[PDB]
């Protein structure tokens, strides 16, 4: 059909930084996550590198965004489906080629395709403030992020859903824990000791002639790849601003529908989440100034001069916030 | 009967209690009544209002948690730990250090710190691919399991004992208790250890001779260290304890490394009972693991422990006489 004619020509700009995600969850059905994830595995080369099948690899992706909320505004499989397209560029960048290896890379965007999955759409100090089972479980430390892990290698159980079936011993065991280290650091909760380190690194930097940088044992490629998953969370403010301002209008629903959820509790509502006190511009301004900038400026001296664009989008949207506060 | 139980239970703030009797003459409710009788003991079911029959409730159904065939990391184990930690709380250089709820949560913890423990170590549950390593990502995974637990059987019937406790008191309780069983982990023990010599080298005391705690990075590790000293008290016990608590942990190995030849994986160290030394396990452990914290733990608290630490000594030198 023409139907599938326009989603297979949006599928090429699967290299680009501000990929058409939201036409492409309309067109497949909203299914992004299954169709994003296949053509960068086709582009990839990974079902041939890895011996997975492709029912094998669709049933998995499936199941997976069967397990994001679609009745959640942001953290749903739009959004995995972003976070993923959004690690895949960042590891098609001049600066990190052939830095990782095929496993690495793997776990890097597999990271990327749980990091949010089965997301209820609260906050984990929601979910401990409620003594929900979800904090009862993981004793309040890093909750959301602890599930989704174990969600989405749980998934891999499932009939015909082990896309992992044809690694190594070894490979299973480095691709889990690199994983886990991942996602484990798109905690917010941790953000600043992970920007801190990634300074540390740039300041101690060492590159090649080209540009490529050198990284040695694994407490530098995990964390390079920890900023650069939760670079890719936190890249919305970097991507056209018609994109950044749909990313806006979900995040502060969800936002808005966790107030709405502790005002009828009668909790202590969260910042950003009040509905009748919000100030949409002024957070996004602070938002960038406090957080999403520092880490992509840092980023981008890391990687120089391949993230001058993102950077640039970024201040770009960040004066334009800043020109609609009156 | 009840009156032999009642007896050994005057024992409750001496080291080297007769903790097996004690299961015995209980109907094996260790954990139950050697609980009940601290928290009588520290006046803690007035101090946070806690009702009797709630706390006998959630007693034994925490203890049922524990595995009564699981032959050290069981109902028996907690009651261990529980009444040790009681003793290492009340040592003179802690007069008056920790409050009644850091009382409290240092006692929960170490009642909790290995509820429904399957008698397998967490590198066991990683190598199986286990549903607990599976949900807790292989960090922690025997540790995070026992607090979930624990925390969870108050939700049972009549069994919540911090029911009349303020809401930032149970925040605070819950994440200092959190804070210590995490700690119970072997995997931090060096970390743990090297925290507990910088706070001896560092050491500051107030005009009594007190130990000197401003903040809860201070305070909660040394609870933590503290549980952690008691959950390997084993060989600071007098012998014909130690060895009994001895015989336990070797068959509960033994069985590890029974399933682990029935899927041909490699067996896990001391596990094996074909070539396992008693005797020497009990020398390195203590060499390389009990004395070290034991010896730093005496430090902390000099001289307190001091009879501890020669009966630790004593039992090692019982094993360098007769290997
Ligand atoms: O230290 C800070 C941490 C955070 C922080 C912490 C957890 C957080 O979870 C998010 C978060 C996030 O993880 C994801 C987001 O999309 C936002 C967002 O859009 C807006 C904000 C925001 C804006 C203004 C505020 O005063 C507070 C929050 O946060 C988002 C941000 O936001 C700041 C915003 C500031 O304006 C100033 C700060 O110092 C900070
Ligand atoms: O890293 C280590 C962890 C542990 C460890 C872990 C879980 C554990 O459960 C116990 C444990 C415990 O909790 C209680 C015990 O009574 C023992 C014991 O008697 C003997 C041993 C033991 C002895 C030698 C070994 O090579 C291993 C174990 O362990 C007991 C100990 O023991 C060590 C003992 C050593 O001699 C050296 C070590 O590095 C370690
Ligand atoms: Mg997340
Ligand atoms: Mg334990
Ligand atoms: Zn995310
Ligand atoms: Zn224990």
């Amino acid at each position: 059909t023409e139907q599938e004619d326009v989603l297979a020509k949006e599928l090429e700009d699967v290299n680009k930084w501000g990929l058409h995600v939201f036409r492409i969850a309309e067109l497949s059905g909203n299914r992004p996550l299954t169709v994003i994830m296949h053509t960068i595995f086709q582009e990839r080369d990974l079902l041939k590198t890895f011996k997975i099948p492709v029912d094998t690899l669709i049933t998995y992706l499936m199941t997976l965004e069967d397990h994001y909320h679609a009745d959640v505004a942001y953290h749903n499989n739009i959004h995995a489906a972003d976070v993923v397209q959004s690690t895949h560029v960042l590891l098609s960048t001049p600066a990190l080629e052939a830095v990782f290896t095929d496993l690495e890379i793997l776990a890097a965007i597999f990271a990327s395709a749980i990091h949010d999955v089965d997301h209820p759409g609260v906050s984990n100090q929601f979910l401990i403030n409620t003594n929900s089972e979800l904090a009862l479980m993981y004793n309040d430390s890093s909750v959301l992020e602890n599930h989704h892990l174990a969600v989405g290698f749980k998934l891999l159980q499932e009939e015909n859903c082990d896309i992992f079936q044809n690694l190594t011993k070894k490979q299973r065991q480095s691709l889990r824990k690199m994983v886990i280290d991942i996602v484990l650091a798109t905690d917010m909760s941790k953000h600043m000791n992970l920007l801190a380190d990634l300074k540390t690194m740039v300041e101690t930097k060492k590159v090649t002639s080209s540009g490529v940088l050198l990284l040695d044992n694994y407490s530098d490629r995990i964390q390079v790849l920890q900023n650069m998953v939760h670079c890719a969370d936190l890249s919305n403010p970097t991507k056209p601003l018609q994109l950044y301002r749909q990313w806006t209008d979900r995040i502060m629903e969800e936002f808005f529908r966790q107030g709405d959820r502790e005002r009828e509790r009668g909790m202590e509502i969260s910042p950003m989440c009040d509905k009748h006190n919000a100030s949409v511009e002024k957070s996004q301004v602070g938002f960038i100034d406090y957080i999403v900038h520092p880490l992509w400026e840092t980023w981008a001296d890391l990687v120089h001069p391949d993230a001058q664009d993102i950077l640039d989008t970024l201040e770009d949207n960040r004066e334009w916030y800043q020109s609609t506060i009156p």
